[PDB]
């Protein structure tokens, strides 16, 4: 490590560690620094060989390590993060190819292991790391966005068993959903527990907790709507106090998430949405408490309505695990570019047409609201099939228009010496016809075509992304207190007040996998040429012996 | 001639359910928000559902909900009390002018129309196209 | 029988024929060596 370590590689690794850093980068950096200045020498040699781009040597070293799947996942993560900082174009392909090769190696090895013994494979998956990188296979794959390793049948089956908890995975969903409502049905044999104590087992499953939370959230939305529409007064009544109490526990959970995590927690969109919703709710309360002034009450009601929109739009996110709507919701976020292109073209045409029509119809409006109403809103409504109107003198009437701006009506069209409108129809009518043709028909059909193409293209790997997100959500639900939402405040208060057989089997399966790879390579069946050459050599030797015998005879 | 197409017809329920789910979410949100920011304490369930569900539902077919702009609003159709069978009048301020601001209602309805009438229908068309393409291989067998 | 014919359509018997020819050549060489030994 002191002398043979490449100086360029040393400098690059130092820069990456000091700049980016990570749970694994710090460990490898510290190990390298210690050596230059469980011991795990094989892991150190593997890291030394892999950081210097030695594919064959790295593969040879890999076959000697005890934990091979974890080592391969760590190597893939390390190569990906190193390439994320590299600027050279040529090396960017080599590093990516090597990382993909190691990910494929890990996937194949785990598939071989799982096909032999599921229980041992799951134990290996959960097997804690002996300070390799501070994390196990699942966490490394997630941090390395190795979707293939998470999407294979074994990991999905393990996650399903963890998700259903005690209840047998081979239990009809509708039966358990029905049993959730009627409690006494749990005692009956409708629900299995293959995996009183039955109640605890049923209510400790994250599946049931998620279902209960969904039910309570729907009830919360119903109560919110009722309060907004039918029971809103100067002084809040009991239902609104209940609503505040329910929001309080959500705020406490948000604060707990802020405490466990940091600023990175705000990277995600939905966390930001939740924080904005809670802040809007608090602002609405502040405005509402001013019972003396009615304008404050109306402002609070408006704030509550907007916050209700925000709350209601979260059902799309929460229902991304149903396994029928989930993939489609996931694909939904893959169509922003088409929408932006459509909006760009539509806005260009809208601005052009509106400005032209307003200029050739009316002069010197001097009011901004009506300017934008005629230039933007009315042409925008044409997207839905209604003609802007006011382009033909026949249908135009002077009752709706005002010669002066004192009233709240559109300005009258410019009139000539004889008090007749001055604009010519032979340019206005074709203008609106062309605008309608371009916007209502061509743009919408083009958007439909682009959506069709995008749907066709992205359906190949949508299930993989859905499975990755499913793992994320399942782990999130299993990580927390795993208690129904309305009854989590008690847990918070109480906790605040109070608070190697597997490796040998892995090596054997690794040897078996290597033997299988060797057999697949040797399946070429090119030994016929070697056999023919051996036969020819034997024939030549026999001929030489015969010649020697003939010479001896004479 | 029609048999295979009828058979394939029953292969498109999931897309319809997804479309209805998204549309219902948006419909509920928009209707509740508009009713809350326009009128207070209706106390009648029939008109509550009429304004919250039926009118936004009609937007799927290309008609704007209306009542979002003060210019087109008229007090003849509305009733200050619930005795008659008419929608409740918008909340009025000290000077007897409607109180709701247009600069949030109008963008709200524009966004709702954009999301529902156009994006959802086109997405449904695309999903139907993909499903038709995929399932035509073995439809004759069924 | 048709399945067997389809399987046998590989047409890999050329190697077997070559091996048989090589064995026959080896036998002929052994016979020639024996004849030479008998002569001397
Ligand atoms: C209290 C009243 C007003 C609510 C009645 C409305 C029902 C239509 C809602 C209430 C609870 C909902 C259920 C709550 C939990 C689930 C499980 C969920 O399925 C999964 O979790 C699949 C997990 C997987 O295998 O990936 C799909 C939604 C469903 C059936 C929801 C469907 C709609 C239900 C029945
Ligand atoms: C300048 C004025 C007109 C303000 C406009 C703001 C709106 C355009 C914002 C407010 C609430 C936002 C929404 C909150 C919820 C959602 C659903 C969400 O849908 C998905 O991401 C599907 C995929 C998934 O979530 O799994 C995308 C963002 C969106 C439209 C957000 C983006 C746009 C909205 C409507
Ligand atoms: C009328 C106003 C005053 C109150 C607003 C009512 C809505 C908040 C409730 C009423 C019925 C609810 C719906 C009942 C059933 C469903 C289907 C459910 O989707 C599934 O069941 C998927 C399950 C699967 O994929 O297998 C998602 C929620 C939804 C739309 C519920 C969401 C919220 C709704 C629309
Ligand atoms: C494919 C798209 C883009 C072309 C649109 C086809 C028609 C809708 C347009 C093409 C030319 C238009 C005509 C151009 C000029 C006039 C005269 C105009 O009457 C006048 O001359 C106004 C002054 C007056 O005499 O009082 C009435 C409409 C008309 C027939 C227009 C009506 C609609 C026409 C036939
Ligand atoms: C007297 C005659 C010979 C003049 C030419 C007649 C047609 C060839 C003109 C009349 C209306 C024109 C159309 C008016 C609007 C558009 C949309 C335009 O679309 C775009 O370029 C991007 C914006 C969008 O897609 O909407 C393409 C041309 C087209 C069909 C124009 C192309 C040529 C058209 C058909
Ligand atoms: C007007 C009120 C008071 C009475 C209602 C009349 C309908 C019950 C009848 C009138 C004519 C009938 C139609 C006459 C012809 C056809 C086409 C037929 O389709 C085919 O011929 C397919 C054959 C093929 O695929 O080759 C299906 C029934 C339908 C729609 C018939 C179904 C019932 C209809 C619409
Ligand atoms: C809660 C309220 C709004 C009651 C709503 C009930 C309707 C939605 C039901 C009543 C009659 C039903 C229909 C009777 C006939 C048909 C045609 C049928 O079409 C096919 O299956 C095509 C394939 C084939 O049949 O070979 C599907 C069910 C449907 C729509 C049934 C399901 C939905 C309908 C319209
Ligand atoms: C791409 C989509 C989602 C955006 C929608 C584009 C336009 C239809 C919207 C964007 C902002 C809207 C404007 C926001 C604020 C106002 C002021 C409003 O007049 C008032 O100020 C009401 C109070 C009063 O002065 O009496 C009239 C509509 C207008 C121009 C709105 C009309 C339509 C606009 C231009
Ligand atoms: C002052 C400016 C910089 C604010 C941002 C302007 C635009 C980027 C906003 C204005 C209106 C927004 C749109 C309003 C509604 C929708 C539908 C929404 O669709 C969904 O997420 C699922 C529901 C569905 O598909 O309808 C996606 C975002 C989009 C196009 C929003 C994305 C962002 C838009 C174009
Ligand atoms: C606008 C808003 C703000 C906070 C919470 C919600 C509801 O969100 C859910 C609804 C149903 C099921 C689970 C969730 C959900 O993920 N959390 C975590 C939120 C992470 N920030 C809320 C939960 C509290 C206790 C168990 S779960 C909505
Ligand atoms: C300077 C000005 O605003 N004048 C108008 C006047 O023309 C109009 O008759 C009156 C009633 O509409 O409102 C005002
Ligand atoms: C308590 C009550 O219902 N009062 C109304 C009253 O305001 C209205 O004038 C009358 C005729 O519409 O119907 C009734």
């Amino acid at each position: 490590f002191s002398t043979h370590f490449s100086t360029l590689v040393y400098r690059n690794l130092q820069i990456a560690k000091n700049s980016y850093n990570d749970a694994l980068l710090t460990f490898v950096w510290k190990l390298v620094a210690n050596f230059r200045r469980t011991r795990h020498p094989l892991q150190a040699l593997f890291i030394w060989a892999i950081l210097q781009n030695k594919k064959e040597l790295s593969k040879v070293i890999w076959e000697q390590t005890k934990g091979c799947t974890l080592a391969a996942l760590g190597a893939s993560k390390l190569l990906k993060t190193l390439a994320k900082v590299k600027n050279d174009i040529n090396a960017a392909g080599e590093s990516e190819e090597l990382a993909n090769e190691y990910e494929t190696r890990a996937v194949e090895l785990f598939t071989e292991c799982y096909s032999n013994d599921e229980d041992l494979a799951e134990q290996l998956l959960v097997y804690s790391c002996e300070a390799w990188g501070g994390s196990n296979c699942l966490e490394l794959a997630v941090e390395a966005t190795d979707q293939h390793f998470i999407a294979q049948p074994g990991v999905q089956n393990f996650l399903s068993k963890q998700w259903y908890g005690e209840i047998s995975r081979d239990t009809k969903n509708w039966k358990i959903i029905l049993c959730l409502f009627i409690i006494p049905l749990v005692g009956c044999g409708l629900v299995s527990f293959r995996k009183l104590w039955y109640y605890v087992a049923f209510f400790t499953s994250p599946f049931v907790v998620f279902s209960w939370n969904v039910v309570f959230y729907i009830a919360f939305l119903l109560l919110f709507a009722y309060v907004l529409l039918m029971d809103f007064h100067s002084v809040p009544h009991t239902p609104e106090l209940i609503l505040y109490a329910l929001v309080f526990v959500l705020f406490c959970d948000e604060v707990r998430q802020w405490y466990m995590n940091g600023v990175n927690y705000f990277t995600d969109l939905w966390n930001v949405m939740d924080t904005l919703g809670l802040f809007y709710f608090i602002a609405g309360i502040v405005f509402r408490l001013h019972s003396s002034n009615k304008s404050s009450l109306y402002s609070g009601r408006v704030i509550f309505c907007l916050d209700y929109i925000i709350f209601t739009l979260r059902l799309i996110h929460i229902f991304t695990v149903s396994r029928n709507l989930g993939p489609k919701i996931i694909m939904l976020q893959r169509m922003l570019i088409d929408v932006f292109f459509f909006l760009f073209l539509f806005a260009v045409w809208m601005v052009a047409f509106g400005v032209a029509r307003q200029g050739i119809l009316r002069q010197n409006e001097q009011r901004w609201r009506w300017i934008f109403r005629s230039v933007i809103y009315e042409p925008y409504l044409a997207m839905f099939g209604q003609v802007p109107s006011d382009v033909d003198s026949t249908t135009y009437d002077f009752s709706h228009c005002t010669f002066s701006g004192n009233e709240s009506k559109p300005l009258c069209v410019e009139l000539d010496e004889h008090n007749l409108p001055r604009f010519p129809e032979w340019i206005t009518i074709p203008l609106v016809c062309i605008y309608m043709l371009s916007t209502n028909i061509l743009l919408v059909n083009l958007l439909v075509a682009m959506f069709g193409y995008t749907v066709g293209i992205v359906q190949e790997n949508n299930d993989q992304v859905w499975k990755f997100q499913r793992y994320f959500l399942v782990q999130e639900y299993c990580n927390r207190l795993n208690i129904p939402f309305p009854f989590v405040v008690f847990a918070y208060f109480y906790m605040v007040v109070k608070k190697n057989e597997t490796l040998a089997w892995e090596g054997v399966m690794k040897e078996n996998y290597l033997v299988k790879i060797n057999t697949k390579a040797n399946d070429n069946s090119e030994e016929m040429r070697h056999r023919f050459r051996q036969l020819d050599s034997k024939l030549n030797d026999l001929k030489s012996l015969l010649k020697e015998i003939a010479n001896n005879i004479k």
